[PDB]
Formats: structure tokens, sequence, C-alpha cells
């Protein structure tokens, strides 16, 4: 169930939004607010605001709405009397799971488990997923080092007062341009934008360059090969260097496509080799699919494109999946309870919704659709690039996970602002990139719709 | 709506629970699991398991269920067609809030705002509340230091690569026995149990002793006064010491009553003085009400017992509150957006539920009820202490937030295990304490119900 197209009544934000923004701004900093929404009237690919504006939404709540707004299948779930308890009786999942906990996982997350990962722990968001993935990894590394032995007396004592060896000085290696969340652990592995990091205490952990590809890809085969090789070499040197500082790299975290930092792509070959380096040095390979996961790249998990039997040790997710969590190998299973733990560890209401979302994704063939719609989108972007090289460059994407650069931040923001007033919600990333994160009910006719409007925008620009 | 009492059919965990536990254990470590539940049949103060056992629940999903299971007022919310969207259209609250966002906050969290705190930011759990409170504090502290000066070029550059001065070496002071969550930031301030901390990298941040009161309170007035003074002095010395190490204490975090670490209490005087020390040294005073908050101590926020006009700079909450977040003073307001941020920043569905929960707490006068029911509970515990000094000691509590010690861990676990098979869910904390976290619909007759059962348990133990 969708609308037929966008319909604008006012500039955005409109008067009602500006009123609500003023109210909210009393209680908190509200400068980030785009506008206030009428989710009750929003349907499919279209977001409706409080001023009656109806926009084609290619941002999708920062890539977190899987099958559009007010999806009728999800409506039905909420209407079912049997499901009331799930929404009002939130369990401490770690100790008192509901009867249907395992079965609902079987119909949801377990049905899309990545290769070689039999374990699953749930979490409420992307950040606690990565934080607990870090801890899982640190525990695995020490377990690997201590063998099947008991905790030492020294370790039990020192860990309580934040000291080695109880609290080891181990590191997680991350990449420039990365985004993994903003809690203090995640934040150390994030390198997206200075405003995200500044004034916050961090960790002295190794930071490697992520490949900056040159476009068009077919004119820079050798240059891109060399850029990737250079980055891989630098990763390995950092691992070695930090082993020597006694700040042993216990794991490596990477996005299959860097998002907040500017939609940075690398070849599948790059990731396969990175995974090999991880294994070579005994580093856990942690793949962050919080934003790439959920099918928009044309495969459920973006890392599937790599074609590996053993793609990773740990994989985190959230956003689109409604709930957070992480898959991992059996060998990363915590040895004892109450190490990886928190009150809620997700929410059964989200699992309830997710099971239906995955059913829709499968029955409506939405992975293939993302590849196709994404192809149409990318083709049109390439055509616009050819027509407006003064405004558009480095057009790139996989599935509907697409983007392009503009000449500077100011132009980027202006084009987003114009597009929004014209009926299209676009996202920005990095300093000067515009990104696309359509929901999985985005079809080729939506791509054409968008390409038409943006086409006129560029001619008028 | 409540049941008339507990009804046991089997040992707990029972056969169906053990079957489900086996299934879950394939996918994850499930040793923490107590049993699987039938929330659909759970009502009021009673938790029903999959084996048909119906227990008086004085643990309440680790103190997170505010007004009992399947509360009819909450049932009605879910049944309202107008509320469907709220459950299926989850917004990125930081950028695209729903029309009713401010109003729903006005009917919920803002109606219980602590004294002197006009600001509110929402979060999905206790851990991201404390993590983002830490960041809020670090941002505030550096803003004091730089004053009207802009971010330096050096700061902007170094913050991206995890280095000073961009990433300052500031600390948060915490207490032994504390529990503030398990993400890597929170974890550094947690000092609950070794198994929670071990193998995880930490921060070199100051750790002060939390007062250990001797019981009974009226026999140890001077001793307890001196213990508290000793602790306060040590806090101040740590603040001074960490200034000299250039690891400046930017804030202090404390629980009004330490929970996971062993239900440790301190006098209101102690907290007033601690707050004064915080102010004296320019440290933000961060009060963690994630577990104490929600009314069980007889006041909505436990810190209200201190009677201060200016009780804190920042106060975090979650669990009972359905959503997480933190109130704070206007002066702690972030200067720019995208510093305190994440995808979801809570969930409007939880705010919907919370507004009704708060309405119930008020109409049914549940704060006063907690004080009264808690008094009855404590009196009975004191009587059991008198009758069984060989098993019970240090009986203590505020409101229904009560506990007592047993001689050792083995006895503690055995008594909890017996109580459970007899129809009462109890919680443990620390090495050898049993704790009570009843929901807010726990009445004096539930306390008697528990007391009669536990009394029989002690009689033939
Ligand atoms: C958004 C994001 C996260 C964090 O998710 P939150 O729920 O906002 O904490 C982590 N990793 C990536 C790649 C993300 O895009
Ligand atoms: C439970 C708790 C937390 C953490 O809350 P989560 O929702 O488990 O992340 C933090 N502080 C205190 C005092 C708590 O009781
Ligand atoms: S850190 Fe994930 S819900 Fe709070």
């Amino acid at each position: 169930f969708d609308y037929d197209g966008p319909l604008m009544k006012t500039e955005v934000p409109g008067p009602r939004s500006r009123e609500l923004m003023k109210q909210l701004n009393i209680i908190q900093n509200a400068e980030a607010v785009h506008f206030f929404c009428n989710y009750e009237e929003s349907r499919g690919n279209y977001l409706v605001d409080v001023d009656g504006n109806r926009m084609l939404d290619l941002y999708s709540q920062i890539s977190s709405i899987p099958i559009g707004y007010s999806h009728p299948a999800l409506v039905k779930l909420v209407q079912q009397p049997q499901n009331v308890s799930t929404f009002i009786n939130r369990p401490a999942l770690g100790i008192l799971p509901p009867e249907n906990f395992v079965e609902k996982l079987r119909e949801s997350l377990l049905s899309v488990a990545p290769k070689g990962m039999s374990q699953l722990i749930t979490m409420a968001c992307g950040s606690c997923s990565n934080e607990n993935a870090f801890k899982t990894i640190f525990m695995w590394y020490r377990s690997k080092e201590r063998g099947q032995s008991a905790f030492s007396k020294e370790e039990l004592e020192t860990c309580m007062i934040n000291q080695a060896p109880g609290c080891p000085d181990y590191s997680i290696l991350s990449f420039m341009g990365a985004f993994h969340g903003r809690t203090m652990g995640c934040l150390a592995t994030t390198h997206s934008k200075a405003i995200h990091k500044i004034d916050i205490p961090s960790f002295d952990w190794p930071i490697a360059p992520f490949p900056r590809l040159k476009y068009p890809l077919e004119e820079f085969v050798k240059e891109n090969q060399q850029e990737e090789a250079r980055c891989l070499e630098e990763v390995e040197d950092l691992i070695v260097k930090y082993r020597k500082k006694k700040k042993t790299v216990a794991g490596i975290i990477v996005e299959p496509i860097q998002s907040e930092g500017g939609d940075n792509h690398a070849s599948d070959d790059f990731f396969r080799k990175l995974r090999d380096i991880s294994r070579k040095h005994g580093c856990a390979f942690l793949v962050d699919e919080v934003q790439t996961g959920g099918g928009s790249t044309g495969k459920f998990w973006a890392h599937e494109h790599w074609g590996l039997d053993d793609p990773a040790d740990v994989m985190t997710f959230s956003k689109k999946m409604m709930t957070g969590g992480f898959f991992h190998k059996e060998e990363f299973r915590p040895n004892a309870p109450y190490r990886i733990f928190n009150t809620w560890l997700g929410d059964p209401s989200k699992n309830l919704l997710l099971a239906e979302v995955i059913n829709i994704i499968k029955r409506e063939d939405l992975l293939s659709n993302a590849a196709h719609a994404g192809k149409v989108l990318l083709t049109g972007l390439l055509d616009l690039q050819a027509r407006y090289p003064q405004f558009i460059s480095r057009v790139r994407g996989r599935g509907t996970f697409c983007s392009f650069d503009t000449p500077d931040e100011s132009i980027r923001n202006k084009l987003i602002s114009i597009a929004r007033n014209k009926g299209v919600m676009l996202g920005g990333c990095g300093d000067k990139s515009i990104r696309f994160r359509p929901t999985l009910v985005f079809r080729d006719h939506h791509a054409h719709l968008f390409l038409n409007i943006f086409s006129d925008i560029l001619a008028d620009f």
C-alpha cells in the first residue's frame, strides 16, 4: 500500500513543524530536527509531515524502516489480540524469556543467519550490538590466551578497579571514515565527523585508512587496486605495531560500505583480503551491518557479495532489523553468563514485527527488487552525472545503497533542501555526499519518479 | 486485576522450561535463564511460567515492570486503533519526531522532572542513558574550560584519531559496588562483580568507597557517621589526585541506593554532602536512578528523599520508566546537534505506555502505597531477622526497595531456589544478599503472603 506520488502544500519545515520545533527546543537542542511527522498518514515510501506535505522518502529514518510506513501486514499484527502481551509485558530477556522466544527467533533472525555463525545474541540498538561484540571479542581473545583455565586471583582483583591484567589493554582496529555508534566504546571506532567525536575521551586504538576509490571505476582499475593494497598493507602494519605496544588488536571492525562517513565503497576482493589478514593475526573479524544489513544492497547482508564461506567471526545489525544483535561463531560464545548481558537485550515486540518483515521480504522478493530498482536508480544517476558534471561526481552504489558527491558542503545542503521542498527526502553523508536509503518497497517507478524531479531540479539549478 | 495467590504445579524450572532452555542453549549461552514465561497469562504481581506455575513476583524483570503484568489500562492502549502507527512506524526521533512527541512527553517524563532540571533527552535503555550522560558531562566540562573560544584546529584534527586534546583524558568518578551498565563506558564506572568486568578494557578513572552501614542503624550511629565521613573524604582526595594526574574528574556518578552490587544504602546526609563536594570541585553530579527511579522508594525519584532544591546536574533513568533518557540542567545542554545522538533515541511506543503508567501511579496513589507496603514488608523482615539470626542479617530498605544478607552465597542461592518452588520469585544481589523489587501494585497483603511462605521455608531449612 503506497501513494501515487508526492504532494507539497508548504515549504519544509512548514508552519506547524516550526511551531513544534520551537516547543521541543525548550526541552532539548532541536537543531537536528528536519520536521515533525504524521506517521498515521504516512504509507509505504511516503512520509507525511504535520503541514500536510507528502514526500517520497529516500532516507527512511536513517535507513531503519524496512518495508515502508504503516505496512498493512504490520498493522494486522498489532490488531491481533494475542499480541497485546508482547507489547505491554517487556521481559528481562536474559533471565525470563517468553515461551515463544526461540520460535520467534527461528521465524526471524535465525532464518537469515550469516554463513558459519550459529550463535545469536539480541540487543536493542546498533551501539549496544557493537559494544557487546567488542566485549565478546575481548573475552574470546583472553579465553584463547588463558586456555581452559580458571581466572587468576590477580585478574579477579584488578578487574574491579579498572586495572590490568584483569582489564587488558587490548584494542579494536577501526577505519577512518567509519561509523559504529556513539557510546564511548563504539565512538573510539567511529571516525565519521569531528563534531561526533570532539571533547569525548577515547581509546588509543589503531586507525587504518579505508580505500578512497577513484571514479569512474573502469578508468581507474590499477589505481584502485593499488589504493586497496596500500590500505591492506597499512592495516597489517598497524596490527603488528600495536602488538609491540602491548595493545594487542583483538578484533577488526569494518562496514561493508562506510555510511555516515561518506558512502565509501571497496571491492569484494578488498574485504576478502582484509578477512584473511584478520585471521592471519588472530584478530576477530567484526562486520558492522547495522546500516548495510536488511537487503538494500540486493542481498540480505551486504557481506554476502564477498562470496565467502567464512565471511566473519561476528556480525552486528540493527536499524532495518527493528531489533539489534549480533551473529557469531560458536567459538565466540561467552564461557559464563552475566558477561554479555543487560536488562532487556532487545524487545520481543520488535522480534514479532521483524518475523513478519522477513516474511514479506522473502514472499515479495524484495532483495531482487532492491537490486533492480537500485540498478534503475544508479543508471539515472550516471546519466545526471554526465549531464551535470559541475554538480555531480563519483556516482556510486550497490543495490539502492547509492550516492554521489557534490562540489562542496553548501551545495550538498542546498540540493537536499530543494529536493525536500520538491517532494523528495534525501540524506547527506560525509562532507559533501548525497546518499540514498530507500525502504525495501521502493520500486523502479519510484526511482523514475525521483530521477524526474531531480532532473528538473538540476536544470533549474 | 490480580490473582489471589501463587499456585505451583512443578519444580521451577519445570519440564517445558527445561525443554525451551535446551533449545535456546544451542543458539546462545542460556545459563542465566531462570525459566520461560507465559506473559499472556501473567497478571498484576503474578508471573506465570510455561509449566503453569504461578509465582508472586518480587523481582519484576529486574525492577523494570512498573504496574504489574498485563495491566488493563495498558491493554486498552494497544487496543486503540489510533495507536497502531506508534507501534509500527518507529522514527529516528532526533530528526523526524511525531506530531505528538512534545505533548506525550508533557504527559509523561516532563510531569515528573526532578528539581532544577529543565532539559530532557530520551534513550532506549539505562546504559545509553549513562553513556550519553557521560558525554554530556565531558562536553560541558570542556565548554567551561574553553569558554567563548571556538574549537581549536588541533582539537578538531586530533579528535578524529582518538587523541588529546581533541579527545580529552577526563574521568568520571564512580564507587565500589556500583552498577551503571555494561557498555564500555558505563562498565568503567561499574564495580559490581568480577564476572561483569573481567577481560574487558577499561578506563583509569577514580574509584571511591561507597559507605558500608553497620546494622542495626540505631546501634551504630557514630560508626556509620564516621564511615560516611571517611568515604566523603576519600572521594575528595581522589578528585584532587586525578586533577594532578591530568585525568580531571568531570563528573561523579552514584546510585541513590547501590543495586546489583548489594543494595548498599547511605544516609541522605551522605548524598547531600557528596553533592556539595561535586559542586565544590566543578564536577557534574550524575545520579543514576535507572533502578531506584519509578517510585518503589516511596518517592518517584529516590533522590527526592534528600530534600534538595539542586539535587543533581544530570539524572538518568530507565527500567520502570519504559524508556530511558536523562534530565539535566539547562547549562548541560549540548551547544550543537549531532553530539548527543543516535538513530532512535528511545521509542514513542514506550512513551505512549509510560504516560499511562504515570497516570496510574498518580490516580492509584502508588508512591504512598510503596512506602506503606514497603513498611509492612520491612517490619516482617525485621521480625524474621529476630527469629532467624543464623540465616538473616542486615535487614534494610526504603519503600519496597528492601533486602537482607545471608551467611554465604550458597545459602543465598538455596533460599532463592526454595522460595521460587514455593511460589515466590526473589532476586539476589552482591555475594550473599537477597533483594526485593516488587512492582508498584504490590500491596501489604502480598508482603504478608510472602512473609508467611518464607517463614515456613526458614522453619524447616
Ligand atoms: C547507525 C549505525 C550504528 C549505530 O546504531 P544506533 O542504533 O544508532 O546506536 C552502528 N553502525 C552503523 C554502521 C550504523 O549506521
Ligand atoms: C539496570 C541498570 C543500568 C543499566 O540499564 P540497562 O537497561 O540494563 O542498560 C544502569 N544503572 C543502574 C543503576 C541499573 O540498575
Ligand atoms: S545502548 Fe543500545 S538500547 Fe541503549
